[PDB]
């Protein structure tokens, strides 16, 4: 129904409603690759996404279908969401391309830092906003799993959405392989978030695996006797037990000239044992975003539907699945 054009873009043939206009490429890779664009009819700047060989294989279909589902269900202001979604097939029969779009970010976390403090104030503003939208994820029973500088835009006004080394920010239960990790792996990489905004530079930057495991005890401490209790791995238990132990440090005396609200928020956010890291609604209510907090505007997610996380099907039945998605789409207000 929209009139499309085709055109020249990274090693391909972008075929792109009109609506779109001046292409302009940002990326490759992989599992795609991403032009900025001016969308005239709502007068946005753009980011479009065409997924690279969408179909070519049962778990490419199945990517496919994943990313679209999770893009569709994010509606949130700290959240990335989908402004269209859109495919020039007039049927599921010549259904092979899927482009996906999003308003356009114009940097990263890393951007503003450049090695700098932030302000507390700064710090704070943008650490809520990090919490408010994993509340949000959080509450449609998903981890991201991969929190860190770059998966994190900002726009010039400071607002801040999560996007879809990377070990600097990754929790110590999953650097262990631990299989039963919850949503706080995502709280531990907040604090080492705010931690480096605080002070401008990496609170971690392990050169290797086991380097980033060696600095995390160093500032938390070993393990101590209840988190010890709750380790079945017996040749993990056994390896803890053989270190000398270290003293949790201070975290007043390592950050410091820091807000004091900051530093506590610090120490209940980069704690060892994940069962007793504070969530991200805890962290809301927390008196260092008192100027920022308001229980009425932090809202949740409607239930995600992730079954099909189980299922093996065929390409062509998550083709059809994948197709019933782009007709379905309704666009934001
Ligand atoms: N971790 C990252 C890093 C970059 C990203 C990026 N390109 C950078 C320019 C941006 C456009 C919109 C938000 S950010 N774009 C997208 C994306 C674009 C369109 C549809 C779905 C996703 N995700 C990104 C995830
Ligand atoms: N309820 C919990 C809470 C935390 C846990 C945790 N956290 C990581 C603790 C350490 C990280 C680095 C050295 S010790 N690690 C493991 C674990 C580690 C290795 C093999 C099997 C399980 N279980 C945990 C269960």
């Amino acid at each position: 129904r929209p009139t499309f054009y085709r055109q020249e873009l990274n090693k391909t043939i972008w075929e792109v409603p009109e609506r779109y206009q001046n292409l302009s490429p940002v990326g490759s890779g992989a599992y795609g690759s991403v032009c900025a664009a001016f969308d005239t009819k709502t007068g946005l700047r753009v980011a479009v996404k065409k997924l690279s060989r969408p179909f070519q294989s049962i778990i490419h279909a199945k990517r496919t279908y994943r990313e679209l589902r999770l893009l569709k269900h994010m509606k949130h202001e700290n959240v990335i969401g989908l402004l269209d979604v859109f495919t020039p097939a007039r049927s599921l029969e010549e259904f092979n391309d899927v482009y996906l779009v999003t308003h356009l970010m114009g940097a990263d976390l890393n951007n503003i830092v450049k090695c700098q403090k932030l302000t507390d104030d700064h710090v704070q503003f943008l650490i809520y906003q990090i919490l408010r939208g994993l509340k949000y994820i959080h509450s449609a029973d998903i981890i991201h799993r991969d929190l860190k500088p770059s998966n994190l835009a900002v726009n010039e006004d400071c607002e801040l959405k999560i996007l879809d080394a990377t070990r600097w920010y990754r929790a110590p239960e999953i650097m262990l392989n631990w299989m039963h990790y919850n949503q706080t792996v995502d709280i531990w990489s907040v604090g080492c978030i705010m931690a480096e905004l605080l002070t401008g530079r990496t609170l971690f930057p392990g050169t290797d695996h086991i380097d980033q495991l060696k600095l995390i005890l160093r500032l938390v401490g070993t393990p101590g006797a209840e988190l010890l209790k709750k380790i079945s791995s017996e040749s993990a238990r056994n390896y803890i037990q053989s270190l000398t132990q270290m003293p949790k440090m201070n975290f007043a005396n390592v950050f410091i000239g820091a807000n004091p609200l900051a530093v506590d928020l610090l120490e209940k956010m980069l704690v060892l044992d994940s069962d007793k890291r504070i969530t991200a609604a805890q962290a809301l209510a927390h008196a260092y975003f008192a100027q920022y907090h308001d229980p009425d505007d932090e809202p949740v997610a409607d239930p995600y539907d992730q079954s099909f996380e189980s299922r093996d099907l065929l390409i062509d039945e998550w083709k059809s699945l994948t197709y019933d998605e782009v007709i379905s789409f309704v666009p934001p207000p």
